């Protein structure tokens, strides 16, 4: 039999039948004339009413410009109200938003694009090169926030249609909303099919409830730096703030100065960070000369923060709940989230990464043997419940060795839950890498070290690093007769690829360690380094 381990929080209500959109305004008449949206670029404010009209009026901006329900648009933005009102209104809609780095390579931008079947491509007049010759190629709308160029749209175009010619849709709850890319447990990055009754249950597990697990109310001002186009941000941040009427203040990149000075001007009261975040602020003289007594939470996810850093930055904030969540994109993405957090707040121990989340069910399995595992014993992290996807897209093998039969999600992470059921984890089973909290897939690297000429064999795993937690390494056979250098491998992939996926080392060997069957032992690997 499965060990199944649940919240320490009962089981609530969840109105995981409404569309996503309908799910976040539910309560809107009660914080309408409230601060929704504040954008950190130039100081504009949109109040919620201002939100979802400005959704509304692009949902049927976007209708006119041929969007149909289950047509996908493609998100190429930074952090701001047009990220949202797109993906809001696509929503409306009952269509898909995929979103994106602006500042991934024209390659991975049009291969995301290609992938998802994106209709039309929003973005900034600065990235319209990246896609110009793919799009006009496949008649593919590009709009610009900015400045349109030719053959491009203005998003005004979108704004200026009238809320009242949005048409009569019939969305359902397993139709998706949102389409994040991710690699899960091996390979590729696919597409992650999140629904609206996936997103509502995801969102209602945290902030809803008589106890929700993460206190969040009208009157808090919650940080958004990190990018909406990575499903924290999206789902814990932008869908939570909305759901619970918080003010939402946007940060485009993250910068020091700014992030202190908004904390303290605008008295931010929740912040979301990763690991990297909160070593700047563990480690900046200037630190010193703020307050930041403002923040009642300070939460962290996406990466372990690790005991020692977490022990110390309670000290920067001395208001501050401070604890840690866990989350994958395949997941909803919550799995589990720390109790301190909630309401009535719960006891919690440094590194732990939160309880698994109400409404929901746990295991940790062996990988040797697939037996089901007790308490403090360490062993695969699976979770099941109407938060996690519905699938990847075009792809059910993937899906089918992703999440089984019984409806159990295999996540590749390793860990164990102790008796006051919090959750730590101890290791990865998944050759994913994590740079500063972004996905890197080895399996994306490997191929294009592969296609070098002068490369025979290639293996790409993490390497501990103090500033971004791990970066991506490459163990290289070299061709015969090759002479490639580190460098030259570095430069080779640092041309094709976003910054954070760059390899930091090289390491030239004479073979891959592999098992029997060929598979590279990532973990040996791992053991070398
Ligand atoms: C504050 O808590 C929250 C966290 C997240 C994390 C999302 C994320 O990272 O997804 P993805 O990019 O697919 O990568 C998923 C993988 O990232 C690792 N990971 C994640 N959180 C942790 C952690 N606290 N400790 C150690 N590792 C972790 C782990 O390997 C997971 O499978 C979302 C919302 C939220 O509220």
């Amino acid at each position: 039999v499965d060990i199944i381990f649940r919240s320490k929080l009962p089981d609530i209500y969840i109105p995981n039948h409404l569309p996503l959109h309908s799910y976040c305004f539910e309560n809107i008449s009660e914080f309408s004339s409230r601060p929704c949206l504040i954008n950190g670029a130039n100081k504009q404010i949109y109040t919620y009413a201002d939100v979802e009209l400005n959704s509304r009026k692009v949902a049927a901006g976007l209708h006119k410009q041929g969007i149909q329900p289950k047509d996908t648009i493609m998100i190429l933005l930074p952090n701001s109200p047009e990220f949202v009102f797109a993906f809001i209104g696509a929503s409306y809609l009952g269509a898909i938003s995929t979103m994106a780095n602006p500042l991934f390579t024209p390659a991975e931008v049009v291969k995301q694009a290609k992938a998802s079947s994106a209709k039309i491509i929003v973005t900034q007049a600065c990235h319209v090169n990246k896609v110009k010759d793919y799009a006009f190629e496949n008649d593919v709308k590009i709009i610009c926030i900015d400045s349109a160029p030719e053959g491009c749209l203005h998003f005004s175009v979108l704004t200026q249609a009238n809320e009242h010619d949005i048409p009569e849709v019939e969305i359902q709850p397993d139709d998706v909303v949102a389409l994040p890319y991710s690699s899960g447990t091996t390979g590729l990055p696919k597409g992650v099919m999140l629904t609206h009754k996936g997103l509502v249950t995801s969102v209602a597990q945290q902030v809803d409830g008589e106890n929700p697990n993460l206190y969040i109310h009208s009157e808090d001002v919650m940080l958004c730096v990190l990018p909406l186009f990575h499903i924290y941000s999206l789902n814990s941040v932008l869908l939570c703030g909305l759901r619970v009427g918080a003010a939402i203040l946007i940060m485009q990149k993250f910068d020091i100065v700014s992030f202190l000075e908004l904390i303290q001007r605008y008295k931010v009261t929740i912040g979301p960070f990763v690991p990297p975040i909160v070593l700047a602020i563990a480690k900046s003289p200037m630190v010193d000369d703020y307050d930041l007594s403002s923040v009642r939470t300070v939460m962290s996810g996406a990466a372990p923060l690790g005991k020692e850093l977490e022990d110390t930055v309670r000290a920067k904030f001395p208001n501050a709940k401070l604890g840690q969540g866990y989350g994958m994109t395949e997941a909803g993405p919550v799995l589990a989230m720390c109790l301190a957090f909630a309401k009535e707040p719960f006891e919690i121990k440094s590194g732990a990464c939160g309880t698994v989340v109400r409404n929901a069910e746990m295991k940790i399995v062996d990988p040797k043997t697939g037996n089901s595992l007790p308490r403090n014993q360490s062993g695969e992290i699976c979770i099941r419940g109407d938060q996690i996807m519905k699938g990847y897209l075009n792809d059910p093998e993937a899906t089918a060795r992703t999440i089984d039969k019984e409806g159990w999600l295999y996540t590749g992470d390793i860990g164990y839950i102790d008796d006051d059921d919090e959750l730590f984890i101890v290791d990865r089973l998944k050759e994913l890498i994590k740079y500063k909290g972004f996905q890197v897939a080895p399996a994306e690297l490997e191929a294009l070290l592969l296609n070098h000429p002068n490369i025979s064999d290639a293996a790409v795993v993490p390497m501990k690093d103090e500033q971004a937690g791990e970066v991506p390494v490459a163990f290289v056979v070299r061709s015969n007769g090759s002479t490639i250098t580190e460098d030259e491998v570095k430069d080779f992939i640092s041309k094709q690829v976003i910054f954070y996926k760059r390899i930091k080392r090289v390491f030239f060997v004479d073979a891959i360690p592999k098992s029997p069957s060929g598979k590279i032992l990532r973990k040996d690997l791992r053991a070398k380094l």
